[PDB]
């Protein structure tokens, strides 16, 4: 189920975000924008 290989592929371009995200949890689980839906 890792089809954020591809489309979660960007941030590691300018290589000075994806330390933001990664300072979480785990770069994802950490969000939850899934909820209310």
């Amino acid at each position: 189920r890792q089809i954020k290989i591809w489309f979660q592929n960007r941030r590691m371009k300018w290589k000075k975000r994806v330390f933001n995200d990664a300072r979480d949890i785990i770069q994802r689980m950490h969000l939850r924008q899934y909820e209310l839906l």
